[PDB]
């Protein structure tokens, strides 16, 4: 395509897939993908933008910190609970109270599930009054202390005992590659508390606290009908919202064991569709809608969901939230990890290497990070691995001590012995200066890896120098 200008990018983004080969083609599609850059972001988003100036296609890869990155779920509102001694001759809607010092918070919780002799099984305590009034006295989501939880005064039967923990902040679930996809969805300690807070496995498709804004809308075949009447509560939070089922579907649900989904982010209805939790049942296409498999194929840019504990009937708004994506402390072998997922010619074609856009990181990570991407087109030789100066050495400083340092750094010598980037590849491309642009997005002038942008430059002229499109100024020049 001119010599298949294939990129190749990996980085920190405000918004997954984590550790996945997506292919991005526009900047409005890697924005809709992995889209503003953060200031912990910055240099990866510029790094791929600027480059699809000159570009065709890049492939690029998330840096997730795989031990504490997590996708926006509905657990993630709740509130600790144990059922310490099951009561006797309760029943199902009895109603529980949650009070701070002796004092009434929220009064609408409500056992949800009782066996033969009323042994309570299962509760449900909104948090949308608790976790205010607990931001309102430092005790979030600490609580514990002061919060106690009560029955009715009274329902029918007596003897239990509710133990209040804190508001579950860990949404519990981290989506990544697909092979692990929904076994991540099936997780005896998700799956736990999905049981637990009676709710469905519908979580935000990729890490981040971007994922908060999605709000899904579920509608099973029963109140689908009533689907105007219909007063859909919302879980964790509490209250209760009209439906809108029948009021933006034609096709509604068939059988018992269909439901519709509407997903929303910014009161925006991202997304509708009619799933089963019964496999092999279709729509009137012969279209796979059992859930885990229609998700299981790219079925939707923003949730990910598994029949495994959807509760039966269930009807209701699902509020994501806890939703967390940590570039915050992504170790540079995080990165080493995603690089990694180009090494091997039998898998991936890809013709040039971005590896300056880690300039900006940990001095040491800068090094150590390129140093080893370089160490993989070595490996496969079927690329170029084009590499940048870190900030620290150029930016600052005068060109007098600014030259020192570039040479120092590419040998051991004086202050970056450790740190030094002393390797000699046929396929290394060093990169020699950084550049300054603007930042359309933050709207803030900002310097940013070079490398990234002649890259582009070479998918460009021959195949895979000619100035540069939108630099304002270079850290030296030129002379």
């Amino acid at each position: 395509n001119n010599s298949t200008g294939t990129a190749a990018l990996a980085g920190k983004f405000q918004w997954g897939p984590a550790f996945q080969i997506k292919q991005v083609t526009n900047e409005v599609d890697l924005v809709n993908t992995f889209g503003q850059p953060t200031a912990e972001t910055a240099d990866y988003f510029m790094s791929a933008m600027n480059f699809l100036q000159y570009g065709n296609d890049l492939r690029v890869v998330r840096a997730v910190d795989r031990d504490t990155a997590k996708n926006s779920s509905p657990i993630a509102g709740n509130i600790e609970y144990t059922i310490s001694t099951p009561g006797s001759n309760y029943a199902v809607g009895d109603k529980i109270t949650v009070k701070y010092v002796s004092d009434d918070i929220e009064t609408e919780g409500k056992i949800t599930e009782v066996d033969a002799d009323g042994k309570i099984k299962k509760i449900n305590i909104p948090t949308a009054k608790i976790i205010a009034k607990a931001k309102e006295v430092g005790e979030y989501p600490t609580l514990g202390s002061n919060w106690t939880a009560e029955i009715s005064s009274s329902s029918s039967g007596l003897a239990a005992v509710i133990t209040l923990g804190k508001i579950i902040t860990d949404s519990g679930i981290l989506l990544a590659e697909i092979e692990n996809a929904e076994a991540a969805m099936t997780a005896v300690d998700f799956q736990a508390n999905l049981k637990k807070y009676g709710i469905p496995g519908v979580v935000a498709l990729y890490p981040g606290e971007l994922g908060d804004k999605i709000e899904i809308e579920i509608v099973s075949k029963a109140d689908y009908a009533k689907g105007a009447s219909a007063l859909l509560p919302i879980y964790p939070g509490g209250g209760t919202r009209a439906s809108t089922a029948k009021a933006v579907f034609g096709y509604g649900p068939q059988t018992d064991s269909q439901y519709a989904i509407i997903v929303r982010r910014n009161d925006a209805i991202v997304q509708s569709v009619v799933l089963s939790t019964k496999r092999g049942g279709k729509d009137i296409y012969d279209s796979n809608i059992y859930i885990d498999d229609f998700f299981a194929k790219g079925g939707s840019e923003y949730i990910f969901a598994t029949a495994q504990n959807w509760p039966e009937g269930f009807s209701g708004i699902l509020t994501l939230s806890g939703g967390l994506s940590s570039n915050a402390e992504v170790t540079a072998g995080d990165l080493m990890e995603a690089w990694d997922f180009f090494a091997d010619r039998e898998s991936v074609d890809v013709q040039l290497f971005i590896a300056g856009s880690c300039a900006g990181e940990s001095l040491e990570t800068a090094s150590t990070v390129q140093k080893h991407v370089v160490s993989i087109g070595d490996v496969r030789q079927d690329c170029l691995v084009l590499c940048s100066p870190p900030r620290e050495t150029v930016v600052g400083i005068p060109v007098t001590r600014a030259v020192d340092n570039l040479v120092n750094w590419r040998t051991a010598a004086g202050s970056y012995t450790d740190n030094n980037f002393n390797i000699s590849s046929t396929y290394a491309a060093i990169d020699g200066n950084y550049k300054y642009q603007y930042d359309k997005y933050n709207d803030v002038n900002r310097w940013v890896p070079l490398a990234a942008d002649i890259a582009g430059l070479c998918a460009r002229t021959d195949n895979v120098r000619g100035q540069i499109l939108n630099v304002i100024k270079l850290a030296i020049e030129t002379p």
